């Protein structure tokens, strides 16, 4: 019998292949949206010898909602024949009048990493003082809590010493390809940027009013559960700490900038 | 002065996406019903380089559009759970779906427990009512004209050849004939529109007590198809990243 009655299916060949139930991952089409239309704009402040460049990538990971804005402090970029700012005070409220008069502080959030956390919770109470609008959400990572700044000197040390301190945090695995002479660069920026926050001392204050979000890091020495635990109090609204796997310098990439990332997305 | 304080960020190097094989985590996902990959496109570049990003093309659709699509649940998990092991994609891998996709979801970890597999890293379902609240509605019963405004009254047409597909899609979530079974143990996560009339907050809690794991709901903004853009599909992403 070679009729057709006595046909039967065959396994089909083509579903074999990976692509016919797993096509690989589509990129979507490439704004970024307008600081002044935004929904809401995210200023966001660098560690110290941290420029602008540490906020690379985040808009496209935020989307189109949220606006980012980061600062670039004198002395680097741009910016470079500007004497760097070396005392909080008068960095905060040089940043605070730079955002009233660019008209960014409305519907705005606030993140500071590491340095940038103290200057940005800084930044929150001058504009308090002033009378300008409080922020959505403040955001720290890699930071302890105001009234624990002081403790540290490495502002004073050697150059290698200083430089040293920034490869054992996590600052500076490019060296292994780069060479170190790429980072003394850097040098004067990071002592004026150290001095702002070693030489801090936090004077007693109201709370603020906005949620906070804070971050700890497993693996960083200097943020500690603990450490930065202590922030719950600097607010009258709602807290959250959340922790992450990597070191001070998880800003850089990798995992724990995905995660931070992510929980920002989450509050915005 | 602006330029001097607030420069704008230069645009990304968009990256080269990470290698399925070696990904330290691979998401599993599956659209809803009557939909296609085309559902994720962009969730890769979101969600970076830890996780490869694997949208499941389902019979039925796209270039498989000369197979019958499965009109029933189990064979239809049977299927992707014999091409998930085939292709190696039985470890380190974490499930997601959306509505009908969410089901799906829930019964390939069912099948793939049933075959001794690895447990999924992490189960997240959304814009679904729990596997035991289906197989009330009848809309794969409807005419082509009453069936069309069902899904453009739920915001999902903003379709006759893939008219098929869908109420075959729409025929395994219906026909859903739930029986009990053990919960699974995988984290599991749970998301909510606070516009989706199918599947309200208290449709999407009922998930609860499917694994022993931890549970968590997160409410969105959106309707019963916020996974396909704007701020709720941004916030889904968020939230996704926040656990893989």
């Amino acid at each position: 019998d070679l009729g057709t009655e006595n046909l039967y299916f065959q396994s089909n060949a083509l579903l074999s292949q990976r692509s016919a139930w797993f096509p690989r991952p589509v990129a979507a089409p490439a704004e970024p949206p307008d600081p002044a239309a935004a929904p809401l704009r995210l200023v966001c402040f660098p560690y110290a010898g941290g420029t602008v460049s540490a906020f690379r990538g985040w808009q496209e990971r935020l989307g189109d909602e949220v606006a980012v804005v980061p600062v670039q402090l004198p002395g680097r970029g741009l910016r470079l024949r500007e004497r760097p700012y070396d005392t909080m005070e008068p960095l905060a409220e040089a940043v605070a009048d730079a955002l009233e008069e660019h008209r960014l502080t409305h519907d705005y959030a606030l993140f500071g990493h590491s340095m940038g956390a103290l200057l940005a919770y800084e930044v929150a109470c001058v504009l308090r003082r002033r009378g300008a609008p409080r922020p959505r959400h403040l955001f720290v990572s890699g930071s302890r809590a105001p009234h624990l700044y002081g403790d540290r000197a490495d502002h004073t040390l050697s150059d290698t010493a200083l430089r040293e301190v920034i490869r054992d945090l996590g600052g500076l695995d490019d060296a292994d390809t780069l060479g170190a002479a790429y980072f003394d660069r850097r040098l004067p920026v990071l002592r004026a940027d150290l001095r702002a926050c070693e030489r801090y001392d936090w004077h007693p204050r109201p709370p603020l009013d906005c949620p906070t979000t804070a971050f700890s890091a497993a693996a960083d020495p200097i943020a500690t559960p603990e450490m930065v635990e202590a922030w719950r109090p600097y607010t009258t609204g709602s807290f959250l700490r959340r922790h992450l796997p990597g070191n001070h310098f998880f800003l850089n990439g990798g995992p724990s900038r995905d995660r931070l990332l992510a929980h920002l997305g989450t509050e915005l």
